[PDB]
């Protein structure tokens, strides 16, 4: 039973008793005297054994790295000469008087004096997270919780739980599907979201609701990408977009002042097109000061098919990128630059050295100014404000392949020439967003999702031109990650079902999968507008990490697998036979 | 936008124009003077709209049930003679000065004066939540999860998420199987509860452990259990029972203290072979003050085969049930009792009537005296401490028969005659669970999970008399309910061992059972233990229901169905066909 | 029984495929005016006979459809069956259809004795009336518990 935490003594401890528990870190023999570093969750205390007490410094000859002990002793300064000024506890020992050997420790599978495959480190996940560095991360997540759930209380957000075991529903993407062993050969589904449940609860008067709850995916896995994740979801009533955006504002400038002691300021407000317009993404890094241009309307008549195609093709844009002392590139530079923008899809990169704008066609150098001429290059010069010793890149394709690659090779050749500050906090709201994305296969798609209203554009007027229409729809970028974002919702019938029918679901299926929120609107809907927030991703800005793993206790690898527990595995056939079910050929049956 | 909420206005808010957002919830006409009781999450407060005009009128009129509408008024304080005391604003209604319906609603498909079925508001379940009395119990659980966390945390409990897509074939296989797109044939499986990560994070270091977190069981669904329930979950590490028992109980009487008012007050502690004999339950309502006691040994030597068999029998009992008062009981009443006790395998129910002790035998009026005599039927009435007036009522039969019949007579009797305060609330512990117990064929089975630690034995102790060993197991009851439970696990490795050759639990099934965990416990592991509460009950007990639908915002019903969003459902071919299944039957001869 | 075989809902399904089990309808005349108490009473009373429960249709507007009844199991059920349980059970206007589903010998106990209640608290059973009759056919033994 401890009576303090080894990381917690300082100097003002001198002098007091304290019962210690915890683990050996490090063991040093220093003649006849023995040294340990005993750990515990608040860190590191150095405990001196003295030859004075026969018994304790009998059983300290035993220790090793990992032993769980538990040492009685006596809090004292150490000397100025051993001051340890690295060590949070490093101006003070424990002078031990009794100890005890809980549990001996096997070597540990997972070396720690060198560095580990997040593999092995995964297999042995218990043992990794041991770490003060890993532990760390776990902490200040759930300090950083904390912090919410104090917020959104001390704003009047009810916490409500919502259902885990689902019903399948439509569009929106996949589900993890869960057979049921009462109602054989039906199934339910892990929820993406509390989506639909939240706003059923601001028709049932909850006014203001929250929950930091688990979402799946069961879409393939990325990069930072888990099968489940923990959003920090919240649904309003009777508020507008701009005062939605504010005080979830206000939750995120707190975290950061609390957490790692930052004020971010107001936070700038951009819309998706300008976004695009200027980043070739609905995420923008505001880190890197560069951005692109548009200049496709000055080259439609030009001999040049590179920019000529797409800049007469309706869905094409020619982006220029103004690289300040650009010009300095190399052969070999470009060309890495050129072969980079072929990653997502694009041709290559043409480009113009502006030497010196004080010689017009003389003072720029290029493989394609034969292609253009005195008067065409001097409004790209100038539409760009291109510098003397700048380089100026083009990227001519398809809008999106453009925005993609030119976007990218924006943040690449950031890093490069040194021109991002990676050590600012760019923070802004990206508004505007369109209702529907072209779904590839003839139809829309709901943009962010099939309850989101309109920013201005009428029932009608929707039937008539649903690509055009803009969303009220938000969402939270913090240095070229979408941390959270969310929308106003639809709160009249007729909309909603209008806007079904343009997502392609008819009235039997709008009957049979959203019939209860298409009645539940008929009875006096208030206004209402939420927002998720990606917890993960959150806690890895706050925590200074890149490794979503290094911010769950227990992640999954990019293929969903658990290395610890080695899920997912084969169930017990009797299961299957009971659940009615059973696992088949891609091919054979059918 | 709101100014304040409906239901929080009092006197002292008179004189202060207000704007409130909310709903219709009866409206009721004076000539032309319009009365409405408008609604949100707050509460109730009276509205009423009395422009000397009518033009400003207008809207009022239209008004109806469940209309949302935005006023802006004053308040004021109601005649003495229409102060509503059922009302937390009753003393005072607001006089209108502006009116905008926010949207209508259409006529209500669940009836306000009249009855519905369980079924209809659970179909309208955002209909349902807007009764005041409903949304209440939501917003108490609201209040009850944030004080535990911060009661928590302040503790130094830290909330650490573990996963819902875990390792199948995990425990009794009664969970739910979610299977893998990605890993063709193989499954997750939804958690009864972070039953394993607890004791890994115990192994990693962190030192205490909690989460606010969902459970899932998959046996039949009886009422008051829902396919998914919500745990308080609980690890502790370097604590002992009494001291895991301490600090769980001053979280308890936070609650009741921050929620009802009411000071719990120490809680009294039993043990389970203690709680058998005085209650015949595990279980125990202590709202009722009446009590069994054993006279076995008293009877051990009559001639009377009732008595004297089960008096003599190791595994028999005789309990004497002493109800206050009882004496003055009906041949009808004491027949009807007779019966009750059948229905739990009682034979018959003897009884002494005590009118006069100070009489003796000729104090007394018993069917049975005539077997027993003067010295015995002496002994009983002091052993239960019979005063005039009193009945004892007799259970003589196997210990099980008896605690069933008379642990259940005891629970009706006081019900009955008015002997037990259902308006108190008696806490308690019972501990000292049994370890083990008969598994279908026998042989033995843990009571808790196999890493339960013994409480007074030793490994060969245990190994050699096994049977009735004495489990280191907690529960807190609250009135006759198991609110929650635990234990301390096991930290000694041979001791482990023991425990599954006594459980059958060979060396293949350790490993495939829990493999990682049995690894993690050769790393130093540190004395732990800990203990789930289970939420919903929690709340039932806090908010004065007795229907765990209540306490959910979003329920089941018993077949584990639900009745809004219609879930389970038959899945999508394609959706199948991805995750490598199919629905099948028993193709029986055809 | 053999009308619910079918569907995908486990608690009639399981016992109605099951040879050792069955599932048992009561028509209760008149007794759709039963109340929310008063079924839950039943719900717990066939407990003591082993029944996990008591599934119930109240029979309201019969030729008027799924609409013209009420059930919790309705949703589980369909048309087609039904009009097979309210044909069958001869049920009418106003009358309750209760139901027993697990092995032969709980569904006997529970339906029996619940068939016995709901005859006195409903005052169907005349008990100023006569009832004689022959049980043939019984079987020749009994399970003894330990095998033989
Ligand atoms: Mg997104
Ligand atoms: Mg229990």
């Amino acid at each position: 039973m401890r009576t303090e935490y080894c990381g917690q003594l300082r100097l003002s401890h001198v002098g007091q008793q304290v019962t210690l528990c915890g683990w050996v870190n490090r063991r040093r023999d220093l003649g006849s005297l023995i040294f340990i570093d005993m750990r515990d969750r608040e860190g590191i205390v150095q405990v001196f054994f003295d030859p004075d007490r026969a018994d304790a410094l009998k059983l300290a000859s035993e220790l090793r790295n990992e032993f769980c002990i538990q040492v009685t002793g006596t809090v004292r300064a150490r000397d100025e000469k051993n001051i340890n000024r690295d060590m949070a506890t490093g101006e003070i020992e424990v002078l031990a008087s009794s100890l005890t050997i809980i549990n001996r420790a096997d070597v540990l599978p997972l070396d720690s004096n060198h560095v580990n495959t997040e593999e092995a480190r995964l297999k042995y996940r218990y043992l990794d997270l041991r770490r003060p560095e890993m532990a760390q991360r776990l902490k200040t997540r759930a300090k950083i919780t904390s912090l919410v759930r104090r917020f959104m209380d001390d704003h009047g957000f009810l916490d409500i739980e919502t259902p885990m075991l689902t019903k399948a529903t439509p569009e929106g993407a996949r589900d993890y599907l869960v057979p049921s062993r009462v109602h054989k050969g039906k199934f339910y589904a892990l929820p993406q979201s509390p989506q639909l449940f939240k706003q059923l609860l601001m028709m049932s008067g909850f006014d203001r609701y929250y929950q930091i709850v688990k979402c799946f995916r069961d879409e393939d896995l990325r990069a930072d990408r888990q099968p489940e994740f923990t959003q920090i979801d919240v649904e309003t009533s009777f508020m507008t977009a701009p005062q939605v955006r504010e005080v979830m504002e206000a939750l995120v400038r707190h975290l950061w002042l609390e957490v790692k002691g930052v004020d971010l300021g107001d936070f700038p407000v951009m819309t998706f097109a300008e976004a695009e317009r200027r980043y070739g993404s609905d995420k923008p890094d505001l880190r890197n000061p560069m951005e692109l241009t548009d200049v496709a309307d000055l080259l439609k008549s030009v001999e040049f098919a590179v920019f000529a195609g797409p800049a007469n093709d309706p869905k094409g844009r020619v982006a220029a990128l103004r690289v300040p002392g650009g010009a300095s590139l190399t052969r070999k530079q470009i060309d890495e630059y050129g072969n980079f923008v072929k990653i997502y899809g694009a041709k290559g990169l043409a480009y113009i050295k502006v030497n010196e704008r004080a010689k017009g066609l003389e003072g720029i150098n290029s493989p394609v100014a034969k292609f253009l001429n005195a008067e065409i290059i001097e409004d790209i010069l100038d539409r760009t404000a291109a510098q003397d010793g700048d380089m100026i890149f083009f990227g001519a394709d398809n809008k999106k392949i453009v925005a993609d690659a030119m976007g990218a090779l924006r943040l690449k050749v950031g890093k490069d020439l040194g021109l991002t500050d990676e050590s600012k906090w760019a923070p802004l709201w990206v508004i505007d967003f369109p209702m529907f994305e072209d779904d590839g296969e003839g139809g829309l798609t709901a943009m962010h999702h099939p309850f989101t209203s309109p920013k201005d554009m009428t029932a009608a007027e929707l039937k008539a031109a649903p690509e055009n229409a803009v969303a009220n729809a938000y969402d939270m970028v913090i240095n070229g990650y979408e941390v959270g974002g969310g929308s106003v919702r639809i709160h009249n019938g007729d909309m909603q079902q209008t806007v079904f029918g343009i997502l392609g679901i008819n009235e039997e299926e709008q009957r049979e999968k959203f019939g209860f929120l298409l009645d539940a609107l008929k009875y006096g809907t208030p206004p209402h507008a939420g927002l998720a927030f990606g917890l993960d991703r959150l806690t890895m800005l706050l925590t200074g990490t890149d490794n979503i793993r290094d911010v769950i206790a227990f992640p999954k690898t990019t293929a969903a697998a658990c290395l610890m527990t080695e899920a997912p595995s084969f169930a017990n056939p009797t299961a299957l036979a009971e659940l009615s079910i059973q696992v088949v050929k891609k091919a054979e049956n059918n």
